[PDB]
């Protein structure tokens, strides 16, 4: 099983300097749970449900820039690679989401521990 | 065999805000807590839930940090008694295709949250 | 949902004097990991793996009669009965297996907690 | 973070018998103990498993309540050390398609059982 079954398929990001509100409103129109934020070329960090919950939780405004709330991460994956590969990354680099990406590194999709327990329960005798 | 009841499986100690409690500090507890929702009371009474998801979608329509719970949360009056059978709480559960239901107790205030989960596991467990 | 869409099609049971290894055969031929005692006409009981194993492991030999080492049990239930009817049946009586017969009486199949936990599992918003 | 290991996900006090065990003290035992399944060991290592499925399929056979565990058992040599990584246990899984690994120490020794859903439930903790 490889990380493109299983991912979920997405290719829109945010900037470091996309404000949380706006970071927000797009997640809200997309019906997106999680999001990747590019320094331009590449992927420099995540950005969930969850950290906008906490960005807020600890005082943070409407206006917060990405970089300052988001999940700072540089680590990314091909949809190729078998999923017990996305599962070694993620551990080692304590991570629950990863960038998706191709040969030529543009953003394809987004994975998840979820996705990858998920795959595991659909693979058996006793 | 007597029927399980709701109070034997459903978890307590759930955390909660007032419907008029403002999203910056619902956002505060529930980082603090590190829960993912909060039922929300109106005189300890269940009026409603807000999700994470609920106070993203929020603030993407452009609601400010001082929006009441009641303005954003997801409205709902659904909710099983304590001493309800847990069969009792299924049947509500299927009605209203819904997994989670707020518990309260006779007076119905607040008391804790039964799911679907709950449910299957008492299933197992009487057998 | 009905018992009709979630028990296991099965037609074939043994008489209450059927001896043990006799009802073993069958199972294992048939494939299958319980069975309906009848009493001529009706279900008297019911059979599992799990009896025979018990029987075995109570001192009973291998000639052992079926009435002699079944759960006794007389209740049945419709095919088009609702799953949450089968439950109730079930906790009512202290029975994890329940014969399925149609408006007629005939034996059609058997249905178990596995089922209806099965069924419960198949069924909604957060 | 570091590798979740097998030893600390395992169901330990796992019940076995010897290959020559005979199939009506073996029923015996599952039925005392109230088990579907044991481990069949030669000299403290794992040589296969009896399910009730496994005994019911001997007598269905025609066997005799003397017949030895050997004789009728689900063979099988496939096993994980207890300090072998979890995704280790995992990879052994999936390469034979089963959904449970009799666990071994160092030497060879039966010292527990890990199943798949130990694994999700490893996965689950650590994140």
């Amino acid at each position: 099983e490889i990380v493109k079954e299983y991912m979920k398929t997405q290719v829109i990001s945010v900037t470091k300097d996309a404000k949380l509100n706006d970071i927000a409103k797009v997640m809200t129109e997309k019906n997106i749970g999680s999001v990747i934020v590019v320094d331009g070329n590449k992927p420099v960090g995540i950005i969930t449900e969850r950290d906008i919950v906490k960005a807020i939780g600890k005082g943070k405004s409407l206006e917060t820039k990405a970089e300052e709330f988001m999940t700072a991460s540089l680590i990314t994956i091909r949809e190729d690679s078998p999923i017990t590969g996305a599962l070694a990354l993620m551990r080692q680099f304590n991570i629950r989401h990863l960038p998706v990406v191709d040969d030529k590194g543009n953003l394809k999709g987004i994975i998840s521990i979820r996705d990858i327990t998920r795959a595991i329960d659909d693979m058996m005798g006793e």
